[PDB]
RNA sequence: UACCUGGUUGAUCCUGCCAGUAGCAUAUGCUUGUCUCAAAGAUUAAGCCAUGCAUGUCUAAGUACGCACGGCCGGUACAGU
């Protein structure tokens, strides 16, 4: 038998800076709203607890001189259960690469979620933080908070991505040509998405701030890899 | 539990409906061991009705010559039922 895998040799300056331990978690990575363009810097920080899901295979195609070209269509959803979550969908000619190459985008596109309390703070956030509302193209989906233990109130499809991202209690709704599973589970993460980029009066402290990660590790950088 | 799913296209995104889904109450089909509770000729013809019953009543205190019984001897407000 071998061994020594030696994948990852990385290619940008984040995947040096998280290869090598000196980054400690993506939420230092989330503050600076950089680009991750690596698909293990996920596996790197997460990846013991991220769970994947085919929301669905959905067949599209061209008309062609001789024929109608078929290539199928995957939607994948990925996240943690505390707190992270990410939806991908990649398009392909056979299902087995696009179900493949649908996780790598589902992994690219995580983010982090923001979960509140509903009537008073004893511990351990359980709902969304404020009523939400997300769209793509024609699809509306509204995110409300609702008491400890009434469990998820929607439709099968958002309520996969709601578990993933870790809440336990939200009343959901929808006015819209909901049947498009693309647009439906699109709209589901913009909602989610929208939960950390909403100013709440707990969030008006002035901001203190740090030096960036290529800053601090300017001195890395310049000869870690090469 | 503040929820959706299939169907117009070669394929996509919509409007929009048809169909699906759960309860409730009238009928009907198949099937039915135990036990408590209990709706029931309203819908249509406030159409027609054989027969039986459903409203009677007395205390010491309105009228007692039924011999209908009956008393200790008879009626003298007159025995009593
Ligand atoms: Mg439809
Ligand atoms: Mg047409
Ligand atoms: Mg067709
Ligand atoms: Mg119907
Ligand atoms: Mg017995
Ligand atoms: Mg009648
Ligand atoms: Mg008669």
């Amino acid at each position: 038998g071998k061994a020594e895998d030696k994948e990852w040799l990385p290619v940008t300056k984040l995947g040096r800076l998280v290869k090598d331990v000196k980054i400690k978690s993506l939420e230092e990575i989330y503050l600076f709203s950089l680009p991750i363009k690596e698909s293990e810097i996920i596996d790197f920080f997460l990846g013991a607890a991220l769970k994947d899901e085919v929301l669905k295979i959905m067949p599209v195609q061209k008309q062609t001189r001789a024929a109608q070209r078929t290539r199928f269509k995957a939607f994948v959803a990925i996240g943690d259960y505390n707190g992270h979550v990410g939806l991908g969908v990649k398009c392909s000619k056979e299902v087995a690469t696009a179900i493949r190459g649908a996780i790598i985008l589902a992994k690219l596109s995580i983010v982090p979620v923001r979960r509140g309390y509903w009537g008073n703070k004893i511990g351990k956030p359980h709902t969304v933080p404020c009523k939400v509302t997300g769209r793509c193209g024609s699809v509306l989906v509204h995110l409300i908070p609702a008491p400890r233990g009434t469990g998820i109130v929607s439709a099968p499809v958002p309520k996969k991505l709601l578990l993933m991202a870790g809440i336990d209690d939200c009343y959901t709704s929808a006015w819209s040509c909901t049947a498009t599973l693309g647009n439906f589970a699109k709209a589901t993460f913009d909602a989610i998405s929208k939960t950390y980029s909403y100013l709440t009066p707990d969030l008006w402290k002035e901001t203190v701030f740090t030096k960036s990660p290529y800053q601090e590790f300017t001195d890395h950088l310049v000869k870690t890899h090469t």
